[PDB]
């Protein structure tokens, strides 16, 4: 095996064709961490990367994790980063956050010394919609959920 995969999903090892589910989860983690990784040096969040990080979503419910502890940080750093931006589109970071959440649901799984995230992002953005000034004003419309 390339890694020692993470919680997999024992389910998908139960299916007659399990056999072919490794290779099959091999490729698509391999094309999601290279486009996710290039559509975010070009920038194309809208078009590429919403798409891509919808695919890790798939991936992870469909095949369980099933990655290396060094791809969990950097998965998790990217979507950090990314979730945590000043002004992003709300609409664009509620998938990316539901995503971030879907990886970290499982704490057991990280050892608290892999993964090192702060705080002030996370309060700079809930300051920013949980308690909005310009929100009352009907200036930011922020979604429903």
């Amino acid at each position: 095996r390339g890694f020692v995969p993470q919680k997999e999903i024992v389910y998908n090892k139960l299916l007659p064709y399990a056999e072919r589910l490794d290779a099959e989860s091999d490729l698509q983690l391999a094309q999601i961490k290279c486009n996710l990784g290039r559509a975010v040096q070009l920038q194309e969040l809208w078009p590429g990367g919403l798409f891509w990080t919808r695919k890790l979503s798939t991936y992870i419910r469909l095949y369980g994790r099933k990655f290396s502890k060094e791809d969990h940080v950097l998965f998790i750093k990217l979507l950090y980063e990314l979730v945590s931006i000043p002004k992003l589109e709300i609409s664009m970071m509620q998938g990316f956050a539901r995503l971030l959440i879907n990886l970290l649901k499982k704490k057991e799984l990280l050892s608290r010394a892999d993964l090192e995230l702060p705080w002030r992002p996370l309060y700079d953005m809930v300051e920013r919609i949980l308690y909005s000034k310009t929100e009352h004003l009907g200036l930011n419309w922020f979604p429903n959920s």
